[PDB]
């Protein structure tokens, strides 16, 4: 009886799927591509719900009308529904087919204070999300962005009663920064950084500013600023004196810096899950967050990108197993990414280790009893990719008689296009959907979900950070698929 090796598939839903006038006009398109996925057994359909449609006129002027049709085709194709509370600008890079801003009268506040955005040590503010250091600054008409985040989730619930009800809405997963991940936006590709960039620390906002401020007089230190010896975007590490090999952040004052800078995103994480755990109490659903996947310098001793993007991860310090811990009274899950990587297809020069990177984040949530869903990096209609994911969905394969020791709880691709669904790109993606069930057939009841209990007690970032030592090597994974695509 293999029913416990089975793994659910999810297809992320065009970035256009609700237009940027905040219309549902591509329905049939949408309906026979459905199809092509219904006929390959896939389990649900996930999608961003944007903020910057639906409360796009002024605040609390929630317009669900077209997420509602949307939902509805959904529902009618007989699909499972995840769903992105995406508090978060879409596209504005160069080339960018769909761009969706975040609300204009939220971005009018900025004009006589720029520090509701990230910006980084030039000066330049990043204008896709606003800053955590104004988490709870009652600085939007009256309301903090937390307050925002809280009220959309809750008219979210009330207009989408009847699809969570149903069992078509199992999961929602809260964006938390950029892109809708938990991060700053230390690699503005538009704006002055291209791949393999360190990135920058994008913490000068002056409310952010002000935190450091505090938090470093709190332990004696008032003097202290953030580091200067960090270099620029493009740098490489060993550019730096900070980064380089045996460099300054491992002094008293770098670790002090990363922790603080860490701390801040594990701090905006919490607070806005036990809004979001408040908001969905009750109902049979999963929150989510979303975890950048940071894979280049993560064979250098500083792993200077996730250190910029937020993560304080080294060799001897589990910066995610930290973020793990922190989701664990929520009962949230992680969603990851890099689930298609493999390390031979990176360049070298990138110093990446995507399925070291992958091992160590499943690892680390599962060690605090979360569940843990993935995701592809970029766009793969290869059997190798497939078998990648494939590996990384039963890291010690399958188990003939019960449930696996581990195993990813979904698996999400991006992304659905006319392209998925043709040819030999969909007689690749079908088998694909079969090896992930154990080659069983699509199971509408599985994974059932208990009604969503509250948060657990609030701990202590001080708790939360037990967690980073001592650093635990992953579980094992196989190097191969027992269940390869053929
Ligand atoms: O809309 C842009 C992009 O948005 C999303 O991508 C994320 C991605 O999920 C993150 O992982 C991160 O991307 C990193 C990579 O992880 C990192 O390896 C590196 O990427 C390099 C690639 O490794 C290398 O293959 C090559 O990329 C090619 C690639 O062969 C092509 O597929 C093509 O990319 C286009 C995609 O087809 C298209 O979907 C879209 O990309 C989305 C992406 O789907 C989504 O998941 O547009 C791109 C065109 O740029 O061309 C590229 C050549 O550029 O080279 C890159 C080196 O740049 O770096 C990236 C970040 O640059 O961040 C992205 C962005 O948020």
């Amino acid at each position: 009886n293999v029913k416990g090796n089975y793994v659910q598939v999810y297809v992320m839903l065009p970035l256009d799927a609700v237009s940027v006038n905040n219309r549902f006009e591509k329905g049939d398109e949408l309906r026979a591509q459905l199809r092509k996925l219904v006929e390959a057994g896939v389990d649900g359909v996930m999608v961003d719900v944007w903020w910057g449609l639906v409360e796009g006129k002024g605040p609390k002027a929630y317009d669900w009308s077209a997420y509602k049709q949307l939902f509805e085709l959904v529902q009618k194709a007989g699909l499972k529904l995840q769903a992105i509370m995406s508090f978060h600008q879409c596209g504005g890079n160069v080339g960018d087919a769909v761009n969706i801003p975040i609300p204009q009268w939220v971005r009018d506040v900025g004009t006589r204070d720029p520090d509701i955005f990230y910006t980084d040590g030039h000066g330049t503010r990043n204008i896709e999300y606003l800053t955590l250091g104004v988490d709870n600054q009652p600085l939007f008409h009256g309301r903090s962005a937390v307050q925002m985040y809280a009220d959309y989730m809750t008219s979210f619930r009330e207009n989408m009663k009847e699809f969570l009800d149903a069992g078509v809405i199992v999961d929602i997963e809260v964006g938390l920064g950029p892109a809708g991940e938990m991060r700053y936006p230390s690699y503005p590709q538009s704006h002055g950084w291209s791949f393999p960039g360190i990135g920058e620390f994008i913490c000068y906002d002056k409310y952010l500013q002000a935190d450091f401020k505090a938090a470093a007089a709190a332990v004696g230190h008032p003097e202290w600023e953030f580091p200067n010896d960090v270099g620029q975007y493009n740098d490489t590490p060993e550019r730096t004196q900070f980064f380089r090999d045996n460099g300054t952040y491992l002094s008293e004052k770098g670790r002090f810096f990363l922790a603080w800078y860490s701390n801040n995103l594990i701090k905006h994480g919490d607070r806005i899950l036990d809004e979001a755990n408040k908001v969905f109490l009750g109902y049979k659903v999963q929150l989510a967050i979303k975890i950048s996947g940071i894979h280049w310098w993560y064979k250098v001793p500083s792993h200077a990108a996730e250190l910029t993007a937020g993560y304080y991860n080294l060799h001897d310090r589990d910066g995610y197993r930290t973020i793990a811990r922190m989701l664990k009274r929520h009962r949230a899950s992680i969603n990851f990414t890099c689930a298609e990587m493999r390390d031979s297809e990176q360049s070298s020069q990138a110093m990446s280790a995507p399925e070291e990177l992958v091992q160590q984040v499943l690892s680390a949530g599962w060690r605090e009893g979360l569940n843990v869903a993935c995701e592809n990096a970029l766009p793969r209609y290869d059997p190798t990719a497939y078998n990648t994911i494939l590996r990384n969905a039963r890291p010690h394969g399958i188990n003939q008689s019960g449930p696996p020791e581990h195993k990813l709880f979904g698996f999400t691709y991006l992304r659905l296009s006319n392209q998925l669904v043709e040819g030999q790109n969909y007689a690749n993606f079908k088998t694909f959907v079969d090896r992930m069930h154990a080659n069983l057939p699509r199971d509408p009841y599985v994974d059932p979900m208990a009604p969503l209990p509250r948060s657990g007690p609030e701990i202590s970032i001080e708790m939360i950070l037990q967690a980073a030592q001592p650093k635990l090597q992953p579980f094992p994974f196989q190097e191969h698929t027992d269940l390869p695509v053929g």
